[PDB]
DNA sequence: ATCAACTGTGGCCGTGGTC
DNA sequence: GACCACGGCCAC
């Protein structure tokens, strides 16, 4: 398989260079020959040999057009010929680009901006990740001597730790007297004993968590002071730490760096993101967390660097476990994508799709449209109407079936051919119309987009099928990250279509997709209603909870099933219903927050502050005890004993003040800030003190007696001191607890 | 490093403002 | 005390 593609620059011209790994063997092959392009729309043919001569200049050298081409082409499915522009090099491109646009006799330019290594990757129909070749994969971590106040990476590393199929090592300069543990002489014996150890080993895929942030520029730094040639890459090279928007992240060519952190960042939702909590997350299995300032007094005093080796140990293990159950997820995406893994796996949603869409655009003939300038990016930013959702018919209810359409907005694109190149084409037999907006969709013949979804919800209900045929539990939980991946990717293309930077762009697609789905689900309830009996008890965008009132369990799931044949058999194309479980009691409070539980005891729980990251843990906490309380049994008696149970406790100081920590995101630069509540309040004392906050960084703070605003009164939970201060008891119960288990004990 | 960043809307609710 | 906008996070 290939692993990645890119170029350099040798005398003025550029070789692709592409990393594979065939026969278990390592190779790069070199292409020289593959040149890079843009289009160019004429106003005439004869204007060619003008265009030809336009020359630009890059560091000194004249850029010209190296030849050109006439091609036939479709744009919007419309047939076109287009002048094909090569160059000598792809910063030709940028160079001479704007030149050619601003010719008189050119209509418009397309396909200029297409970074070569991916322009090639794409123009020569190759895959990154195919075939049935097994990757030699390695995942490394480093302990470091900390000590706060420092500069970054000022310290040493004392420890570097790997693992892989054969066993986890750790590689030290201390004297620890540990089986798995190989002593050297100093930091830099260390490192370059790790640079040994992977130029040994070879792997395809170096694997690390936060290793895009943390562990390669610790080591740069190191290497930096130390003197030390860190050549990683398969071709001699160090670590490349490039940008990506506010943040970092590591290439090593000729292997994949696979930083976890990004991947499980996004597919797991989770109240912390430490290594320990992923750990136990996926596999179920405890790992212990030996904390940056158990460390430093560890390595000074000689004692329990032992257990700072076993820590060290386990980060690397844990590390690599992840990276095996995680590779084939990516790898599929990277598949799906058509490009790297390094790149699907740290890329933006938008960028996928359009990476998706510019290699189908290939296949297809089809010209790409350009981004957005800026005047048409101001025009992109109105809204528009979205999915419907029902206010509920509130309190407990019983007997309860879900039914809920299978990928919705996208089959709605698919049924009804919704896209840009069919939205009022004229001349067509026949045509859907968008109700309430009224865009018509031309259905003579497959929309570019229209006809690219349906191999994605195939793979989808594929993976969810293979699902069902598995019995192992973790495997089957990492299916369902595939399938759940697949998801959000094929919806992500409607929102494309509202997406004011997409090439593909199309308002008209977007609102007429969720007007479709306002009627198709409104269209649903009333039919199960009527003919049915049955009572909506809720309902979200294309799914809703009802029973039959004083139906049992037996007689909702057959009539039930009875409504979706019928249902089923009137929709049309792609559209379905489908039964997506039942519940023997269900709890609503309001629009998009309610509980479930099923046949088995599993409460199943939806907006709900149990589920927020930004609650304190006692509220969470209490009306987790309280919902358990009141959908499992059917005690009332035992919820109100819990909530009273805990008024006294925090009002007594007997909770532990770690329950009442309140996280919240910064989520801009401060300045830009115009309401400032507790986090904004509490991260500006910060910002006095130096302490550098940006978008990302988390305040987490706790409330102390008084009766002001409530920022005024709030600390970073670091500076909390029992001897010092009190916590604001009648804050967490009138503020979280009361008020988070009142909406449910109203009913 | 060469563009990439940032798929869309609906909705609750605590906070700290105005009036 | 009535009301409303901001901002964060969640459900689709
Ligand atoms: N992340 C999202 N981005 C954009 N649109 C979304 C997103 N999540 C949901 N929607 C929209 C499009 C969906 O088809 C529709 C209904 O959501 P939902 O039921 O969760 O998904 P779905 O219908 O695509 O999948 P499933 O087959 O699992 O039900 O709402
Ligand atoms: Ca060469
Ligand atoms: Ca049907
Ligand atoms: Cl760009
Ligand atoms: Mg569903
Ligand atoms: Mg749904
Ligand atoms: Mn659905």
């Amino acid at each position: 398989m290939i692993l990645d593609t890119d170029y350099i620059t040798e005398d003025g011209k550029p070789v692709i260079r592409i990393f594979k790994k065939e026969n278990g063997e390592f190779k790069i092959e070199y292409d020289r020959t593959f040149e890079p392009y843009f289009y160019a729309l004429l106003k005439d043919d004869s204007a060619i040999e003008e265009v030809k001569k336009i020359t630009a200049e890059r560091h000194g050298t004249v850029v010209t057009v190296k030849r050109v081409e006439k091609v036939q082409k479709k744009f919007l499915g419309r047939p076109v010929e287009v002048w094909k522009l090569y160059f000598t090099h792809p910063q030709d491109v940028p160079a001479i680009r704007d030149k050619i646009r601003e010719h008189p006799a050119v209509i418009d330019i397309y396909e200029y901006d297409i970074p070569f290594a991916k322009r090639y990757l794409i123009d020569k129909g190759l895959v990154p990740m195919e075939g049935d070749e097994e990757l030699k994969m390695l995942a490394f971590a480093i302990a470091t001597l900390y000590h706060e106040g420092e500069e970054f990476a000022e310290g040493p590393i004392l420890m570097i730790s790997y693992a892989d199929e054969e066993g986890a090592r750790v590689i030290t300069w201390k004297n620890v007297d540990l089986p798995y543990v190989d002593v050297v002489s100093t930091e830099r014996e260390m490192i370059k004993r790790f640079l040994r150890v992977v130029k040994e080993k070879d792997p395809d895929v170096l694997i690390t968590y936060n290793g895009d942030n943390f562990d390669f520029a610790y080591l740069k730094k190191r290497c930096e002071k130390l003197g030390i040639n860190f050549a990683l890459g398969r071709d001699g090279s160090e670590p490349k730490i490039q940008r990506m928007g506010d943040r970092f992240a590591v290439e090593v060519k000729g292997r994949i760096h696979f930083d976890l952190y990004p991947v499980i960042r996004r597919t797991i939702n989770l109240p912390t993101y430490t290594l320990e909590a992923v750990y136990e997350a996926v596999f179920g299995q405890p790992k212990e967390k030996v904390y940056a300032e158990e460390i430093t007094t560890a390595w000074e005093t000689g004692e329990n660097l032992e257990r700072v080796a076993r820590y060290s140990m386990e980060d690397a293990k844990v590390t690599y476990e992840l990276g095996k159950e995680f590779l084939p997820m990516e790898a599929q995406l990277s598949r799906l994508i058509g490009q790297s893994l390094w790149d699907v796996s740290r890329s933006s949603t938008g960028n996928l799709v359009e990476w998706f869409l510019l290699r189908k655009a290939y296949e297809r003939n089809e010209l790409a449209p350009n981004k957005p300038d800026e005047k048409e990016l101001a025009r992109r930013r109105q809204s528009y109407e979205g999915g419907y959702v029902k206010e509920p018919e509130r309190g407990l209810w019983e007997n309860i079936v879900y039914l809920d359409f299978r990928s919705l907005y996208p089959s709605i694109i698919i049924t009804h051919n919704v896209s840009p190149d069919t939205l009022n084409r004229e001349g067509c037999k026949e045509y859907d119309v968008a109700p309430q907006v009224g865009h018509r969709f031309c259905k003579d013949f497959p929309g570019f987009i229209p006809s690219l979804l349906g191999d994605l919800l195939e793979e989808r209900q594929k993976i969810k099928k293979k699902m069902k045929a598995t019995i192992d539990p973790i495997e089957r939980k990492l299916l369902d990250y595939r399938q759940r991946a697949i998801k959000i990717l094929a919806n992500s293309y409607y929102g494309y279509y509202g997406y004011a930077r997409a090439r593909w762009y199309c308002k008209e697609c977007a609102e007429s997709v969720t007007a479709w789905g306002r009627e198709y689900i409104t269209m649903t309830i009333k039919e199960i209603e009527e003919k049915y009996g049955f009572k909506v008890i809720y309902s979200d965008t294309d799914g809703f909870f009802a029973t039959i009132p004083g139906a049992d369990a037996e007689t909702v799931k057959k009539k039930a099933m009875e409504f979706l044949k019928y249902i089923n058999a009137k929709l049309p194309g792609a559209l379905e219903l489908e039964y997506e479980g039942f519940y023997k009691r269900g709890f609503f409070v309001t629009k998009k927050k309610y509980a479930v539980i099923d046949e088995e005891g599993k409460i199943t729980t939806r907006g709900l502050e149990i589920v927020r990251r930004d609650w304190s843990e006692i509220a969470k906490e209490t009306q987790a005890r309280v919902l358990e309380a009141l959908l499992k049994d059917g005690d009332v008696e035992k919820a109100v004993r819990i909530v009273k149970e805990v008024t006294e406790k925090l009002s007594k100081y007997e909770v532990p003040p770690e329950k009442l920590v309140i996280h919240e995101q910064i989520t801009r630069d401060l300045k830009d800030y115009k309401a400032t509540g507790p986090h904004v309040a509490v991260a500006k004392r910060l910002a006095a003190r130096g302490v550098k906050i940006r978008p990302g960084t988390v305040i987490s703070y706790i409330v102390l007696k008084g009766s002001g605003r409530i920022g005024d009164r709030a600390i970073p939970f670091d500076e909390f001191d029992p001897t010092k201060h009190k916590y604001d008891a009648e804050y967490y119960i009138e503020n979280q607890v009361l008020p988070a288990v009142e909406r449910i004990l109203r009913a």
